[PDB]
């Protein structure tokens, strides 16, 4: 399958090289893997998602999305013209306020309830969850991270937009999970993006376009964005049987664009994530 005139971001994940514009991707789209997207919600009446997102938890009055952050990062995993694994189905856990802002114990129990909810989904092809979220270090965030993964869900985490070593944040610190730095459509780590040994693999993640509340769409930028990439070719990956959920930060490290990205400080891998789709 071929999208034309995708998203700078979906097309990169697709391409060996910076600048085209037609993402290339299986038909099978991720169909049979599921994605939770633990964030402000998900509007899931959104059009772009196809009646393939829902809701399934909120630590808030409602499960509305009244932020917009959640239903971006759930379209660039899922939606059909801005999402990675176009036939993925997409819950949304709602841990993050309508300001974009979450306690900890709050964001903890939302991993803890994947980690269950997963069980009684059918998801034949895997699970991922992708956490665009983070704050400073703290060891609990981590471990609630490193169950969640350890439960058998692909856990992709933002590293952060701090400009710093990830090592000071969490749960990108988790080494377990799939820590996820920004890129820009010029192959720069995008400028806000945190590095450091800790990270697993960069996604775009300036300026991506994806859904946003009121069935609208706008650009935004963030490891935010960078990590639902991630998640969703995951998924995408999963649907096809090339990795598993444990395996599949791996698998895309080991099959990412080496070498690509500048700005990388030393330390810092250079991978970018990549589909290695072949027509
Ligand atoms: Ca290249
Ligand atoms: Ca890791």
């Amino acid at each position: 399958a071929a999208q034309t005139n995708a998203p700078w971001g979906l097309a990169r994940i697709s391409s060996t090289s910076p600048g085209t514009s037609t993402y290339y991707y299986d038909e099978s789209a991720g169909q049979g893997s599921c994605v939770y997207v633990i964030d402000t919600g998900i509007e899931a009446s959104h059009p772009e998602f196809e009646g393939r997102a829902q809701m399934v938890k909120t630590y808030y009055y409602s499960s509305r999305d009244g932020n917009g952050h959640g239903t971006h990062c759930a379209g660039t995993v899922g939606s059909r013209t801005y999402g990675v694994a176009k036939k993925t189905q997409l819950f949304g856990v709602k841990v993050l306020d309508d300001n974009g802002s979450g306690q900890y114990s709050t964001i903890i129990a939302g991993m803890d309830f994947v980690a269950s909810d997963k069980n009684n989904r059918n998801c034949p092809k895997g699970v991922v969850a992708s956490l665009s979220l983070g704050g400073g270090y703290s060891s609990s965030v981590n471990s609630a991270a490193a169950r969640l993964q350890s439960s058998g869900v692909m856990v992709a985490v933002a590293a952060g937009n701090n400009n710093a070593d990830a090592r000071n944040y969490s749960p990108a610190s988790e080494p377990s999970v799939c820590t996820v730095g920004a890129s820009d459509r010029y192959d720069r780590r995008s400028s806000f993006s945190n590095y450091g040994s800790v990270l697993d693999i960069f996604g775009p993640g300036t300026d991506i376009l994806s859904t946003w509340i009121g069935g609208s769409t706008r650009s935004i930028s963030g490891t935010s964005m960078a990590t639902p990439h991630v998640a969703g070719l995951a998924a995408y990956l999963m649907t096809l049987g090339k990795t598993t959920a444990a395996s599949a930060c791996r698998y895309i490290a080991d099959t990412a664009n080496k070498g690509d990205l500048s700005n990388i400080p030393f330390g810092t891998v250079n991978l970018l994530a990549y589909n290695n789709y072949q027509a």
